[PDB]
Formats: structure tokens, C-alpha cells, sequence
């Protein structure tokens, strides 16, 4: 065959070659002496950051039919100028559009991407407070949310600039429920959210006592001190939890919101940095059902849900850590269905990025995945994912982690 | 340098430094990661010597005579040989120790906590199809135990420049038929329908249920392979039965007892042992979920549920998740009635966390590939899920081979 990657479907016995990989311009964290493959974090002037312009620029210009063309050519004339007198340069607007999908398109953990076209790309580029900032976001969560018919959404705003401050949003995801230390170690609400929560209180939060509280926003304009706002409850649209024949799971209080909006990644296109781009889709039922709800280091609610299931939790193999995920998950669909949110089940899931992953073989020739992520972690095997061999490397546009703004 | 293991649940944090001592380049370059394909696609005197010196220099650290005399006249020994003939063999304490350590190093393996505890049976004098089968029968009849199962291996003749290998062409010692029928359907295990083919070709009489015991063909240095029969009685299976479900036995679902892989290269200090079969027990998920689920085995999911009255109609009521717990519940409770070892996924894998532990205590690190460490069902209701691993290649290692056709 040629030399390029061999990917097989061992479900199918389909084999295909991904030679998407080598418009790859930046190394990831493996070495053939070994893969670090499974690790969740591994580790601009003017050479570097016109390169990545230029690459980006073709990448435009290729997408709307028109590389080589006069267009192409002086655009990228306008863009090596700009560089030339200010050291950055701006995108325009449908080059924002095309970069911002592309992102989206490029992120290996995505298991949603299937939708990659079809996503809503507000532009905040003349955002200038904090207060414009809560403007801007608030628009964002109410056409987002849309009620319940959750629709893909970005809102963009200003770039790092050369010494200015960062436009940053500290909240992790726009929506985050407390994490409250206790005396007695333990934490009421979200473990996962300890420091932002502690973080808001010390800006002058009057805190809540409850599983569920909503945290403020702490917004951040560029060289000032982060501002705090509260989100005004009827923006956000949650979901009570309860399950479709065991009667007592709503006596739970369990709950959750409904707009997935991730807030802290640095969204990179032709070099230019967007600190502040928050992005929102929406849910797969595993994200709440297995990971916020029942891993050990969050919500941790099985034994609670097995109790009530009268299971034997003294021992391993009875699996109560198994049939009560189950009975969580589904207790998720079940009432996001019936609350009329949009949701979507592993299954679905992962065979919409079965079909995904054959588009793009057909449109790139190949595509960048994540297998340890883009599998489910229940049911793994019983989905059409696990059987499929993944590539995974670096294109860009690309989100990115970025350095936690205290 | 030294990558940064973190482990999520808990925040620890461990550096692997045992990945410096790998000497065999795996699939991934940093410009992209492999590492969740399935297979990857007389060595110069100079090139066995020196993985040879490597490996006694760690069987004389293993048993801590490493620099005396015993050490270096033994050095000496293979110095001598490879000289001489190109090659060298093995005292058998060398091989005990290469044994343990090739499941040690084994990345893929969630059962390396017993690494220490293994039986070796030297079958290195086997001269014919024949013999290797009599060794067969009593690795079976050892490693099963009246269904107190035994970790076990039997290492047959090396393999030698001149000549064809000892192999053997199962992929288990233990295998269902798969019989391919005239409707594109498959009867019994689809994963065996070629070696099924391969067996009647030379001369077997298939039956034709959904778990006919395959029998052994074997093959010594450029002979044709040999048929042999497994008497009924040494392949312990267990009947499916399950707890509260009454009907579920009346499926006639069964598996047998041994897992015991038998198509897997062992390489010792350069020295390639082509077959080399090997068993511990079972974990559960293995039966459960991947043999009896897996769409392209016995594929019994949706039976299953309709047994169970589920809602097929849609993905969203979990009837694929619901029936698959009930199936690997079956699984469990089916051994543990009929006496016979098996670890639920739970347990190995909190066990596997332990043997993390003591591994970086001992080496500095443990080769782990977490695709295949981490469960097929309930993946992050397992410990494992929680923790970052590094992969790499140390030896003496287990490793893919062709198939001998
Ligand atoms: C339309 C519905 C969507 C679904 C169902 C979905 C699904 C997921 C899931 C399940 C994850 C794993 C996250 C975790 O386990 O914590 C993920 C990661 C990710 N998603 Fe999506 N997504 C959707 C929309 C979007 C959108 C609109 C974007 C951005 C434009 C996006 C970008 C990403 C990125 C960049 C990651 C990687 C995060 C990381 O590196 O840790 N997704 N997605
Ligand atoms: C004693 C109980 C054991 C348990 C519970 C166990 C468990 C497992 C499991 C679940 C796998 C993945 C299997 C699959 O999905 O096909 C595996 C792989 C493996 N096991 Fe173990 N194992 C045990 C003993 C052993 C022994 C005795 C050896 C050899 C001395 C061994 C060597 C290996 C090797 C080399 C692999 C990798 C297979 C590959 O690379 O394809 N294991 N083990
Ligand atoms: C749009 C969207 C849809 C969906 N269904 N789920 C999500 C959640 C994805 C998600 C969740 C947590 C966290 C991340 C980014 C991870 C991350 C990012 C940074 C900057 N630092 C870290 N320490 C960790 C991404 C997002
Ligand atoms: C010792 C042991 C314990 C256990 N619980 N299960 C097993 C079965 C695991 C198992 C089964 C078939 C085959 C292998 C490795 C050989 C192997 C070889 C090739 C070419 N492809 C594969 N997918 C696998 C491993 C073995
Ligand atoms: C150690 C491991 O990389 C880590 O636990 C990963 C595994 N796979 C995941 N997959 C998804 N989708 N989300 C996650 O948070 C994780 N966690
Ligand atoms: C393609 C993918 O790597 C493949 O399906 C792997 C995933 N993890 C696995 N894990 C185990 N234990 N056994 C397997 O066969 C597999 N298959
Ligand atoms: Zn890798």
C-alpha cells in the first residue's frame, strides 16, 4: 500500500489510509519509543506567526475554489503587510466563519462533529468591557438554548494582542454548578469547581448552601480585574432528573443544565489568538449520566442510586457499579427527552461519527480522533467506535488548553 | 525526557523512567499517534549478542549475583556460542525467568498483578507434531485444575535459521467452529471460520452446533500440520445460566474455562520461541461483553433483550447497555456456580492499579496501552479509566507473528 497510516474497522473489515495527517504542522507528545497517547494535557513574532497566516490563508482560499487566483494572491499580499507595520494582522469576517468550523472540524475529542457545518459564529471582535462581554455571552446562552432546541454556537472575541492584556473568561464552562468546601473534608456540590467557586467568593460572591448553586461569571477585559456576574436565572434552562419507571430517582434532586458551553480553550487560526472564543453544542447523555454523576472525583452517586436499587453493593461482582450507571444514564434521556432538550445517546453518537468519519475520508482523506475519547465510557464495545482504528494528530485551526488566568 | 503520570481521581503524579530502558520503536512519531491500531505493519551476530548480554545481565540482577563469576562465565558461554554457531540456548532457569518477564512486559495484559506466579513447562525437547500435543494435554490438564485454573506456559523449540517452526495454528488452545453457511450466514464462532476451514481441509469431521471444540492442528519444522482431538474431558466448559432470569439458560449459551493463546511469538534475549502457548483465567468482560456482543462474534445482544421485553425499537432506552450487564451477570455468576476462576472487571482492574503501584516502586514505571486496559463495558467506573499510561516496548516480550499459511 502507500505510506501512509492503514486504519482498519474491525467490526467491518473495511481498511482505509489516512493521508489527512500529513498536512499535520505541529508535533504532539508520542515518540517511537513510546506513546503517550492516553495522557490529557502534554506540553507570537513575525517568521513564526506569517507561516501560519499563509497556511491559513491557502486553507481559505482552497475552501471557497479559488487558490492560486488573484484574490488569493493579494490577500495574502494585504496580510504579510499588515504583519510587515503592526506585527499582527485580522481576519475577515467569513474568514473568522470558515477558521472558527474548522477548529471544530480539526478537534480530535469531538465526538459531535458530524455537525461541524452548522454551527452559528457571532462575531465580538468590537467587544470592549467586561460588561460587553456579559452582554455578548447572555445573547449567546438565550440563541444557544433556543428553549430546548440547543443549536452550535461561538461568539469571538478580541484577539491576544502584542503586550495587552488577555480577554479572558475565568469559569471553565458557562454554566458550572458550586463546589463548596466542607469542614468535614467532603465538598457539597460539584467537586470539579472548587477553586472557580472559591475564586468567585473572594471577587465578593455571597455564596449559595446547595448540590446545584449556579455560578457567577468572572469576566476579564484586557489589564483589568475580572468582573463578576450573575447570570439571571430564567437564561438558564435546566433539567430535573427522573427516571422512567423507578419512581423514587426524582425524590434524587438530582439536575442538570442543558447548554454544554465550554468557556477556558484558546482558539487558534493563522496564528491569531482568540483567548476569549466560548463555544456551546450539546449534550451527549454519558457526559452528565456516567462522567458528572458518577465518577468518584464529581457528583460520585452510585452507591447512593444502588442503595435505593437495593442492590449488593459489599461486592465487585455483583455489578452495582454497572446497573445503576445504566439506570442514571437513562434516567438522563428520559427526562431531557421529556423536558424537551436536546440530547443524544452514546449510540447515536458515536454511529453519527461513524457516518462523519466517512465523509471526511471521502472530503480530506482522513481524520484526526481521539480514540480513548471519542469512546464512551460506558458501553464501550457495544458501540461502533471501539472497532475502529483512529489517527491522531495536530491541524490547525485548532482549540487549545490555555494557562488558568490566575 | 521523563513523562509526568497523573492519575485524575486522585491527583497523584508518578514519572515513568522505566520507558528508557525500551530498545524497540513502537507505531507513533510525534507528528501523529497510532496507538490505537491493533497490530503493527540469524539477526547479525552483533545485534543477538548484544540483546543476549542484555537479557542475562537482568536474569543475574534478577536473582542478585549480578558481576560474579557465575555471571560473567555465562557471558562467557554465549560469547562462545553465538561465535560459533550463530546462536545460543537457554538454561532453563533463564527461560523460567523470560517466561514471568514477557507477561510482566506485557502492555496490553490487565492480569500482570500474578506475573510472579506462573507455571513453565520446558517442552524445548519436542521433536514431532505429536509430542507437542502430548505437551499440550498436560498444560491443559495442569493450567484447568479441576477448575481451579493456573496461570501456565509451555515453550516449544526455538525457532533456528535453517528451518520451518514449531507452530501451532490455533489462535487458542481452546476454539468454537465457525461454519460460514450457504445463506452468508455463520454458524457458531465467526472469528474461527477460517482455521474451521483450515481443520476440515485436513481431514476433520465437523459437527455442526454453535460450540464444537476445535481440534489442534500442529505443526513441526516443514511437515505438513497434524490433526489431534482434545478428549472432551480435559476442555472444561461452563453452561450460561443466570441469577433471576430463568429463561436465559434455555439459550444453551456456554464457554470454556482456559483462555489459552497459543498463535503469540515469545522473544527471549533474541531468541524467538514461535510457539509458546500460554493461560491464566478469565475476566468476565471477555465472555460477557466482547465474545458473546461483539457484532461481529455471536452477536447475541438483541436476542437477549428481546428476551428481557426491551424496547429495540431505539437506542435511547439503553436496551444495548441494559442486555449487556444481565449477559456478563450470566457470565460471572454461571462460574463461580460451577467452581471455576474468573475475575469480574472491577476487581482486575483495581488489582492492575496495584500492580501500577508496585511496578514503580520496583522499575520506575510499567508499559501500559490503555485502550485495552480499560474495560469494554463501564470503562470509567473503573480505576484504570482514571489513569494516565505510557506505552513502549521492553524485553523479553510477547509479539504477533504471521499465520503459518
Ligand atoms: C453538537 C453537539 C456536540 C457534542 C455531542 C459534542 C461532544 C463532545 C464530547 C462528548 C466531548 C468530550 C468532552 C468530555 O468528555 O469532557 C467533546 C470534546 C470536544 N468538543 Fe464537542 N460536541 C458538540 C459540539 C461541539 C462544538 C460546537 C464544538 C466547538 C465549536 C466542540 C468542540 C469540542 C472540542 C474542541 C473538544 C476537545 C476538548 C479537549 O481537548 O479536552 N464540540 N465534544
Ligand atoms: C492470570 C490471569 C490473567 C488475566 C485475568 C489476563 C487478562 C488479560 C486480558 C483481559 C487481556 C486482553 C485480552 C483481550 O481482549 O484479548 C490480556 C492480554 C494479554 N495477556 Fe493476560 N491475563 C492473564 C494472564 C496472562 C498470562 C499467564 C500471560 C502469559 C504468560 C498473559 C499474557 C498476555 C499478553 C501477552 C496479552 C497481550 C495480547 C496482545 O498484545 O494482543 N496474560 N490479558
Ligand atoms: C461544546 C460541548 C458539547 C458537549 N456535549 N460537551 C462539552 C464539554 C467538553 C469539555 C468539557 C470539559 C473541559 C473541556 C476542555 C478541557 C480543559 C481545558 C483547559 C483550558 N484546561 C483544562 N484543565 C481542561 C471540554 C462541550
Ligand atoms: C492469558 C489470557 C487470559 C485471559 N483472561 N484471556 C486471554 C485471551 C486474550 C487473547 C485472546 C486471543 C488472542 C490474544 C493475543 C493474540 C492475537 C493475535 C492477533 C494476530 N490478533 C489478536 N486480536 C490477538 C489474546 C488470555
Ligand atoms: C487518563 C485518560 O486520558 C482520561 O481519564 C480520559 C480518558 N478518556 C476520556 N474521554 C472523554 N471523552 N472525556 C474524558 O474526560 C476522558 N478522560
Ligand atoms: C481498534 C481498537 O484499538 C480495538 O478495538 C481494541 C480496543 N481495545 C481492546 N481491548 C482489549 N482488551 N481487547 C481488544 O481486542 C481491544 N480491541
Ligand atoms: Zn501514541
Amino acid at each position: 500500500g502507500p505510506k501512509f497510516p492503514r486504519v482498519k474497522n474491525w467490526e467491518l473489515g473495511s481498511i482505509t489510509y489516512d493521508t489527512l495527517c500529513a498536512q499535520s504542522q505541529q508535533d504532539g507528545p508520542c515518540t517511537p519509543r513510546r506513546c503517550l497517547g492516553s495522557l490529557v494535557l502534554p506540553r507570537p513574532p513575525a517568521e513564526q506567526l506569517l507561516s501560519q497566516a499563509r497556511d491559513f490563508i491557502n486553507q481559505y482560499y482552497s475552501s471557497i475554489k479559488r487558490s492560486g487566483s488573484q484574490a488569493h494572491e493579494e490577500r495574502l499580499q494585504e496580510v504579510e503587510a499588515e504583519v510587515a507595520s503592526t506585527g499582527t494582522y485580522h481576519l475577515r469576517e467569513s474568514e473568522l466563519v470558515f477558521g472558527a468550523k474548522q477548529a471544530w472540524r480539526n478537534a480530535p475529542r469531538c465526538v459531535g462533529r458530524i455537525q461541524w457545518g452548522k454551527l452559528q459564529v457571532f462575531d465580538a471582535r468590537d467587544c470592549s468591557s467586561a460588561q460587553e462581554m456579559f452582554t455578548y455571552i447572555c445573547n449567546h446562552i438565550k440563541y444557544a438554548t433556543n428553549r430546548g432546541n440547543l443549536r452550535s454556537a461561538i461568539t469571538v472575541f478580541p484577539q491576544r494582542a502584542p503586550g495587552r492584556g488577555d480577554f479572558r473568561i475565568w469559569n471553565s464552562q458557562l454554566v458550572r454548578y458550586a463546589g463548596y468546601r466542607q469542614q468535614d473534608g467532603s465538598v457539597r456540590g460539584d467537586p470539579a469547581n472548587v477553586e472557580i467557586t472559591e475564586l468567585c467568593i473572594q471577587h465578593g460572591w455571597t455564596p449559595g448552601n446547595g448540590r446545584f448553586d449556579v455560578l457567577p461569571l468572572l469576566l476579564q477585559a484586557p489589564d483589568e480585574a475580572p468582573e463578576l456576574f450573575v447570570l439571571p436565572p430564567e437564561l438558564v434552562l435546566e433539567v430535573p432528573l427522573e427516571h422512567p419507571t423507578l419512581e423514587w430517582f426524582a425524590a434524587l434532586g438530582l439536575r442538570w443544565y442543558a447548554l454544554p458551553a465550554v468557556s477556558n480553550m484558546l482558539l487558534e487560526i493563522g496564528g491569531l489568538e482568540f483567548s476569549a472564543a466560548p463555544f456551546s453544542g450539546w449534550y451527549m447523555s454519558t457526559e452528565i449520566g456516567t462522567r458528572n454523576l458518577c465518577d468518584p472525583h464529581r457528583y460520585n452517586i452510585l452507591e447512593d442510586v444502588a442503595v435505593c436499587m437495593d442492590l449488593d453493593t459489599r461486592t465487585t461482582s455483583s455489578l452495582w457499579k454497572d446497573k445503576a450507571a445504566v439506570e442514571i444514564n437513562l434516567a438522563v434521556l428520559h427526562s431531557f427527552q421529556l423536558a424537551k432538550v436536546t440530547i443524544v445517546d452514546h449510540h447515536a453518537a458515536t454511529v453519527s461519527f461513524m457516518k462523519h468519519l466517512d465523509n471526511e475520508q471521502k472530503a480530506r482523506g482522513g481524520c484526526p480522533a481521539d480514540w480513548a475519547w471519542i469512546v464512551p465510557p460506558i458501553s464501550g464495545s457495544l458501540t461502533p467506535v471501539f472497532h475502529q482504528e483512529m489517527v491522531n494528530y495536530i491541524l490547525s485551526p485548532a482549540f487549545r488548553y490555555q494557562p488558568d488566568p490566575w
